[PDB]
């Protein structure tokens, strides 16, 4: 096999999609086979995909899901909403198996934060994390508050032995302020801070996406992640 | 000793402020002696002081405080930018055990979410709460994400054998949405939810509040915390 890294975040709504992106096409400049498994999408009625933002703005195409929910919810509640199960685990994490590949970096994105439920019954991203014994990269806010919650997602992911490949700030302000400074001096006394990408990066077009992922991460840890 | 029991939160702004007067205010109803306290205040450059808010809601007027800094961030930070040292975590044990008696339900209240850095060096409310034998209420929103942050809170609580008193969540719309009650639904599947407060409980008066508050837990539930 390659390299699998699930993309996690402290919570919904924090960048992990855009990060997802980054990292993907920072990847692929790099010259490094990308793929990304997002097993259940929700809020479909509203049109979110994040594959296909993934698609849009890194140029991956081994864009790899299983189920898709019309509810902005989480994933259970949109299963439960629409009255059909969530994926079973075993296709969620053969689907990533299938995906991985030497020279490959296999992208896996939840929903919302670490403990989701992804997969009936009540299996999350860390349990798929560790059944194929990937890294976690976590997204994190700038804001008041991520640093409890990077905290206890750091804590979660050792708890299973899950490794964490470092932290993501998945917007960054400009100009930061008093306690976006702070907080990133913080996370970065937690965890390595990959990148902090610019905040409205998700809207870009895929030219400035992809200039903008190259500068956010450290060329040489992109290049080792395969 | 008496019951102490550690008031803490997904997070910030979650409403472990009014939770704690509310328990505290349902407590007193049941002729329970309460103390609270309040380790670390930051924002008192912003007024912020949630001892003067738990004695003003609930009138509990055993409020005893500790470490307080002037600006609204996180402890750590607060402290920093004040040129000061948080309090030592024997600082914070001495404060609470000076309270703790018997018949008496002492709530601590925590600042931010529960592995936030209250003692130097990465002390917590947590280890706080193994240093006293501390149960932890964990204050929650309905809010999207709160399934998320709560789980990741009780996971830690177990993890260092820290039983969860319940949760509470801090404001209840009425009516309540789609994603508000799928969450409460949700939350009462993770732990028990104690209470869930009404919107807009900060603004009540004393009277208006202790009524809220006696109706908001099971009074047998909140006398049964105290013997
Ligand atoms: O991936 C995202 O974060 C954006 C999704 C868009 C629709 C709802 C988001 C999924 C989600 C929301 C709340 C919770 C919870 O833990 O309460 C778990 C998962
Ligand atoms: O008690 C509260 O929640 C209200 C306080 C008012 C001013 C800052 C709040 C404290 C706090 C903020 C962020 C974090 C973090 O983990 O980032 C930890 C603690």
């Amino acid at each position: 096999g390659g390299t699998i890294l699930v993309v996690t975040g402290t919570g919904t709504g924090v960048g992990k999609t855009v990060v997802c992106a980054a990292l993907a096409s920072a990847a692929r400049q790099a010259g490094i086979d990308v793929a990304v498994c997002k097993p259940v999408q929700t809020g479909t009625a509203r049109g979110d995909d994040d594959l296909a933002e993934v698609g849009r703005l890194a140029g991956v195409t081994q864009l790899a899901g299983l189920a898709r929910y019309p509810q902005p919810m989480a994933p259970a509640a949109a299963a439960e909403h629409a009255g059909m199960a969530l994926p079973a685990r075993d296709q969620i994490v053969r689907l990533i198996a299938d995906l991985d590949r030497p020279g490959r970096l296999t992208l896996v994105e939840g929903a919302g934060g670490l403990l989701v439920e992804l997969a009936e019954p009540g299996v999350t991203l860390r349990d798929v994390a560790v059944d194929v014994a990937a890294a976690a990269l976590v997204v994190v806010t700038a804001d008041l508050g991520t640093l409890n919650h990077t905290k206890l997602t750091l804590e979660a992911l050792a708890a299973q032995q899950v490794s964490c490949a470092g932290l993501v700030i998945g917007s960054w302000p400009d100009p930061p302020g008093l306690v976006a400074a702070s907080n990133r001096s913080a996370l970065a006394r937690i965890a390595m801070v990959r990148a902090a990408l610019p905040a409205g990066a998700a809207s870009l077009d895929a030219g400035d996406f992809a200039a903008m992922s190259a500068a956010a991460f450290d060329r040489n840890w992109v290049a080792g992640l395969v």
